[PDB]
């Protein structure tokens, strides 16, 4: 499921920030978009860093939540 | 043999799993299991650029979803 | 100006924040705010190796902690 | 706080797995260690990837939890 490099889209906006890192100046273009679609709650998180060499590094974090007792 | 991602689209380089128990205000008890994977691979403006998509999906046993996406393109202007 | 990490030990390349509202079995209501940062920088066996530490700290307003650590050294043996 | 590259240590064990990725063979050495020390709960997560070029990439995820009402 690398589909992540691509269903009601309830929002979308695109800001522009200019940052100084621990060195030089970087422009940054922030599209930020809320979508939606189809005893536990599943909150999965993904952070995909890609670079000018096609190289992708993902970091997933699944936070599953069941309710036990009481 | 221990693990094989030769078939997969990516390669899980690591995995972890912790459990949180949440007794709440109602003493009601919640288990939270937290898997944390680090995977590398997929191999398209390049040059001076870097993509950082962040996703935050929420799901229920009904079928309903709730995707939040954040794309951050970084063109470095000088150094 | 927008952001400056010139002073810091690292550079936050991105940030996000979502809120989850959890009504539970007792209708009790929980807000969960989820900040997700991606930062790069720190710059020691090398050669064919890669470190992947995973941390999972839990804290309370008392002061108590609960660190889980996972180190994964990857020496590639062949290709 | 790059101190992460370094308090009761309640556990520690070190396994060895051999993996095949989406290509070749990788050894992996898994130290896995539980420590501890000092209306909300704070669960911070960190995943630090370092490489043979001193290059570190971190990914933090803070999951704060207050209880509102009921």
């Amino acid at each position: 499921i690398n589909d992540f490099d691509e269903v009601t889209v309830q929002s979308s906006n695109t800001t522009d920030e200019i940052i100084r890192d621990a060195s030089g100046a970087v422009i940054e273009e922030q599209i930020t978009t809320k979508k939606m679609q189809r005893n536990e709650k599943m909150i999965k998180t993904f952070v995909i860093t890609t670079d000018s060499d096609g190289n992708e590094s993902i970091v997933e974090e699944d936070v599953l939540m069941k309710t036990l007792s009481d």
